[PDB]
């Protein structure tokens, strides 16, 4: 049924290239940030500020993980219910890179979402929600091992999104410290890049007060994908095919009811609806039903 | 009225330091501890374990910062609110050396508290309750300039008392990193000493779960004082001669001042007693009423 409009995606590529470096923008460089240098928060009141330690500079990678980077096939799996029961992991999983948002679980639903992680992102507070800010022995070592899973996988850190992030990465930027060269994973730190990456989104008529992780990591795979499938984008209570009653979320349990104020905050309805939009020209392809 | 008995305090010295190293206990030093070292915490759990950074070691005396001191008149200063109206700021001032506890404020107080300080203590939730976690501007500013008002003053940090202190401990040592070389203050930092401060208190019929500051601070002062008097050592919500109404604190007195189970942490009803038969001994001097 679609078909890849390789040459309207490649011109989408450029006029997002025209409005985000996104090479430059995918993470800070030692080179680019001063120890002392004072951060703020993009989604945050001003006055709150971030002092880059010599620690926080030590994870920075040297050039942009992504520079030079080229990968075929991309799927970005966003973290829809509509995922639950679809069978997508094996295709998902040929794919040539996997972007996942929000350190999205794979190990109880691998059927459906895979196994195959090339990039997660990682909202520093996660440290506080899943791993109880490694206060303890088992907290510290259940983080170790959720790193050791991800192999060289690129583990994407905003830090500098939300101002409630502060405490918190002192302490992942500690236990990246303590723990240098012990595990592959390539850390990126990303900086102010939403006002960038908001510029190319306002142009197609999409201006929320935030964009989702998901239409982020679009705009990222953008650079480096030469094709982009989609999965896992969905944000409504119901099965397009079936019209059954579906989860907010992928991994929540069966029968949880789709929380309408969960989303409030993103306008994902109209993201979803751009995407769609975009699959309809053969930019991309939108996932939204069961695999084979 | 009240005379000291030299004898019987040098006696009590000599007793302390055959139960507790106090030059030694004082104060972590850089070559006592290991880059990557798990310390516990006194009071908690001992699953709870925090990482020995290059940074905190970094903060650390090369030598303890009382060896080889010694001072004739030193004023322990609990914060007691008998202290307000007492006028004793002028009598603790003329001490050789004073001891203040949690960072008490002096500058609205100093004709009942004195302006003198030589050494006080920091929990380091102190940065969570008085000063945002250093969150803004205006909050770096206020510290850095409570900070600047001790001059070359020791300022005792006990970090590995309590898991709680952990996260707001990462938040200190990058403030104190980021701004080396601009203070004056000392910093020192006891690791894991309560079971050796508890020994020699134990024998005097004294064992609460945790001795109270005031009491730990008698204890290092009788290595390197003469003569010791004490301040604002007074657990009781009440005045002791008339018993009207009392603040638990000099410095926290009118205003909807939140009133919790504060006395179950300490036992210092018990404390208090035994610093009063002390007072009896000729050991010390408790000031319990005006100085003039
Ligand atoms: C995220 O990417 C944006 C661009 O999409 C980065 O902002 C751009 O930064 C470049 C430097 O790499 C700026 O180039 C400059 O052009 C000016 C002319 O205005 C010239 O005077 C300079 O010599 C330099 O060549 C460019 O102005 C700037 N664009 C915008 C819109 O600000 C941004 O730094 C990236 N942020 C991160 C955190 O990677
Ligand atoms: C990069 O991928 C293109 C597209 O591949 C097809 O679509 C993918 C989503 C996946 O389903 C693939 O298995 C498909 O082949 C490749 O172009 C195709 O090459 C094949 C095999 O050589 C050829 O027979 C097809 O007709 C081509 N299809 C299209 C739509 O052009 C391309 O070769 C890939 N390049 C590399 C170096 O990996
Ligand atoms: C309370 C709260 O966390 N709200 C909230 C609301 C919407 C999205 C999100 C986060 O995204 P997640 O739910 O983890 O989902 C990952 C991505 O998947 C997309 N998504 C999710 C669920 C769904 N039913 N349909 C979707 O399209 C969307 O693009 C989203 O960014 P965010 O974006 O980091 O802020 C969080
Ligand atoms: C929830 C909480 O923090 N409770 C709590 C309760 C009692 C004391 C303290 C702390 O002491 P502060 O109140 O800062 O007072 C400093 C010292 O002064 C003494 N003190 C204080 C008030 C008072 N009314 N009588 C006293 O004898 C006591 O020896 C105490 O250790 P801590 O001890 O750091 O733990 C804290
Ligand atoms: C791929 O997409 C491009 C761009 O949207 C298509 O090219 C356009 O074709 C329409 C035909 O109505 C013309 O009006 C436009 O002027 C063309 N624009 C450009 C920039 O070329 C192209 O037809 C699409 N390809 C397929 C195979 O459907
Ligand atoms: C993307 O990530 C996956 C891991 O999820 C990488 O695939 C693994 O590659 C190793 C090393 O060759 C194999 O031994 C594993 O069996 C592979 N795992 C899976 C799940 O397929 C893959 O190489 C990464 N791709 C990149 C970086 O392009
Ligand atoms: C506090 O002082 C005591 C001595 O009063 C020290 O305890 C000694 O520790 C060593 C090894 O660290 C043991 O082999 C000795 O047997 C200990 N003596 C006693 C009486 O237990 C203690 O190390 C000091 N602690 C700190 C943090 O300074
Ligand atoms: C104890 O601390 C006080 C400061 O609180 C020291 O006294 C200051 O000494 C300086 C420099 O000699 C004078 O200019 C100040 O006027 C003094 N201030 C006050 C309030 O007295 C005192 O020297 C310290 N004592 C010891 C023994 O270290
Ligand atoms: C000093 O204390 C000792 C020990 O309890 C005692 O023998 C001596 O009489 C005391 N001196 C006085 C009260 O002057
Ligand atoms: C200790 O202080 C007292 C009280 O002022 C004083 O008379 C005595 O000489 C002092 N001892 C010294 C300085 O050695």
């Amino acid at each position: 049924k679609w078909k890849f409009n390789r040459t309207a995606f490649l011109h989408q590529r450029q006029e997002i290239l025209q409005h985000v470096d996104v090479i430059k923008n995918f993470s800070l460089t030692k080179n680019s940030v001063r120890i002392g240098q004072l951060m703020h928060y993009d989604y945050s009141s001003h006055k709150y500020v971030f002092s880059i330690s010599n620690n926080f500079r030590s994870l920075l990678p040297d050039v942009s993980p992504i520079m030079n980077k080229h990968y075929n096939i991309c799927a970005v799996v966003g973290n829809s219910g509509i995922l639950t029961g679809s069978q997508c992991g094996q295709e998902i999983d040929k794919s040539d890179f996997v972007f996942r948002c929000n350190f999205a679980p794979t190990e109880a639903f691998q059927r459906d979402v895979g196994r195959k992680t090339n990039l997660t992102t990682f909202n520093p507070s996660i440290l506080e929600k899943y791993y109880n800010n490694l206060l303890t022995i088992q907290d510290r070592n259940n983080f170790f091992l959720s790193l050791k899973k991800l192999d060289g996988a690129i583990l994407w850190i905003p830090a500098f999104f939300f101002h409630t992030s502060a405490t918190v990465t002192r302490t992942l930027v500690d236990f990246f410290v303590e723990h240098r060269g012990q595990l592959k994973v390539q850390l990126a730190w990303p900086g102010n890049i939403m006002q960038h990456v908001n510029r190319y989104w306002k142009n197609k008529h999409l201006s929320p007060k935030r964009l989702s992780t998901g239409i982020l990591m679009y705009t990222l795979a953008s650079a480096i994908c030469e094709e982009i499938h989609l999965y896992g984008f969905w944000p409504f209570g119901f099965d397009p095919n079936t019209r059954e009653d579906l989860p907010y979320h992928y991994y929540d349990k069966k029968g949880t009811k789709f929380t309408t104020k969960w989303q409030e905050s993103h306008q994902l309805p109209a993201e979803f609806q751009l995407l769609y939009r975009m699959h309809g020209e053969g930019l991309t392809k939108l996932t939204l039903s069961h695999c084979a």
